[PDB]
C-alpha cells in the first residue's frame, strides 16, 4: 500500500470509532467544511466529511477495489496527484450537495463514480495501452454503481453531486496528462 492508501482506510476506521462514541450527526458536523471557499483546508475537510459516510455498506470487496485502484493509479502517476484527485472530487460533491440542501448526499458512490470517470478518460486517451488490470477495474466500478442504482434509495437524489465529482475527475485527468 502506498502511504496515502493506508491512511485512507485507517482514517475511515478512526472516524468510524468517533461515530460509535458520539453519533454520526455530531461527527459530520465536526468534519464539515467551514465554508464553501475553494482552499486546501476546505478540500481536506470535504474529504473527511465524505469518510464519515463510508462504513455504511463497506464490503471487503469494496475495500479491495479501492486498493486495486490506488495501486494502478500509483503505478501511472505521482502520489500527490491521487490526494488531489480525492480531495477535489470530494469538495466538488460537497459544494453541489450543499447547494442542493442536503450534505448527506456526499456518499461513497460519488468517489467511485469519480474514479470510474478518471479511468474512462485514461482509456480514451491511451486506447492502445489497455491491460487486463484496467479492464477489470472499469468493469468492477460499473458493477458497483449498477448495484447502487438498483438498491440504494438515494442514487437518483445524488445525481448532481455525482456529476460534479465526475467533472472534477475529468478536469484533474486533463491536468495530469498535459
Ligand atoms: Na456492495
Amino acid at each position: 500500500l502506498s502511504p496515502l492508501a493506508k491512511e485512507f482506510l485507517d482514517e475511515i476506521e478512526r472516524i468510524q470509532a468517533e461515530v460509535a462514541k458520539n453519533g454520526r450527526e455530531a461527527v459530520a458536523e465536526k468534519y464539515a467544511p467551514k465554508s464553501l471557499e475553494d482552499n486546501e483546508e476546505n478540500r481536506e475537510a470535504a474529504y473527511r466529511f465524505l469518510l464519515v459516510n463510508f462504513p455504511d455498506d463497506f464490503s471487503e470487496e469494496d475495500k479491495k477495489l479501492l486498493e486495486d485502484f490506488f495501486k494502478w493509479f500509483s503505478e501511472h502517476f505521482p502520489e500527490e496527484f491521487l490526494k488531489d484527485l480525492i480531495y477535489d472530487t470530494a469538495f466538488a460533491a460537497y459544494v453541489e450537495a450543499k447547494k442542493q440542501g442536503d450534505p448527506t448526499l456526499v456518499l461513497p458512490i460519488t468517489l467511485y463514480a469519480a474514479f470510474l470517470a478518471f479511468l474512462e478518460e485514461w482509456k480514451k486517451k491511451y486506447p492502445e495501452s489497455l491491460t487486463p488490470e484496467l479492464k477489470e477495474l472499469i468493469e468492477k466500478l460499473k458493477e458497483l454503481l449498477e448495484e447502487a442504482e438498483k438498491n440504494d434509495p438515494r442514487y437518483k437524489q445524488a445525481q448532481a453531486p455525482i456529476a460534479a465529482a465526475k467533472e472534477a475527475a475529468k478536469k484533474q485527468f486533463k491536468k495530469y496528462t498535459s
